[PDB]
């Protein structure tokens, strides 16, 4: 991924978000409701020391679970790192802070991204920017959700 | 759907095709490998009387089945009709006859479409046209396949 935001004021991205759209390099990453990249954002929490913490929802066994994950900071302001079996990088491509924010999760050759929004509505404008950002990238599946699904656990 | 091809010479669309990309109004139509719209095109056969016949592949129980379906002709050259529990319309939006062909299956509020190609390669140009044609339409999932998957039963 070759697109980060400059002057990333991480403190300003805290609060409430909606995973409006999702996309992945491989069909099986967003494939079924249980698929590995199919993860729903509830909340972004930065820590005082500048780490970034996710609140998420996942369909796991027979239902919608809750989760926390903490992405530790780096030298480049917009790149974070999560400790799993892999080297998992999170990158903030772009955000205007108060409507939308775009980001990608990547490893290593797998890659997923998302268009986050503040309210339960279809920001047409946000979807463009998200589309522009991806045509640089080798994606093979995309999803987006309606306002009705946006107010449910795990998106219905 | 508000886009058909004019002067549709149905005889010229016979032979071999590859379901390069797919898209649907609802996530669950292309969702899992078993999903209702997830149907792979092997061959288009017109009949002498101008009916249009599909050869397809579907993942059904534990494997990739074969199928035939016959879409009967109408007054408008580019619209066909299949007899199921529903009124199922097929529409040919566009084809240059020798590289790509776009079409949509619709009922009634469900809708899926596809970009068909002649060989196992990514026609970048074909994907544009397909993208143009859909932004008129309320889609919420898209897929595309690589050349490797294109030579397998049911796309791997
Ligand atoms: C335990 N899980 C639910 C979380 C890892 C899922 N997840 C993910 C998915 C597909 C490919 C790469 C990644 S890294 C990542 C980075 C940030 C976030 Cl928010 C999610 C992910
Ligand atoms: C028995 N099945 C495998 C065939 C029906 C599936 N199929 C379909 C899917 C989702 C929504 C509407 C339709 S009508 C249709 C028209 C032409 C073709 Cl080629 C396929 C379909």
């Amino acid at each position: 991924v070759t697109q980060t935001m400059k002057g990333l004021d991480i403190q300003k991205v805290a609060g409430t978000w909606y995973s409006l759209a999702m996309a992945a390099s491989d069909i099986s990453l967003l494939d079924a409701q249980s698929a590995p990249a199919r993860v729903y954002v509830e909340e972004l929490k930065p820590t005082p020391e500048g780490d970034l913490e996710f609140l998420l929802q996942k369909w796991e066994n027979g239902e919608c679970a809750q989760k926390k994950i903490i992405a530790e900071k780096t030298k480049i302001p917009a790149v974070f790192k999560i400790d799993a079996l892999n080297e998992n990088k999170v990158l903030v491509l772009d955000t205007d802070y108060k409507k939308y924010l775009l980001f990608c999760m990547e490893n290593s050759q797998s890659l997923a991204c998302q268009c986050l929004v503040r309210t339960p509505e279809v920001d047409d404008e946000a979807l463009e920017k998200f589309d522009k950002a991806l045509k640089a990238l080798p994606m093979h599946i995309r999803l987006s959700f309606n306002p009705t699904q946006l107010e449910e656990q795990c998106h219905i």
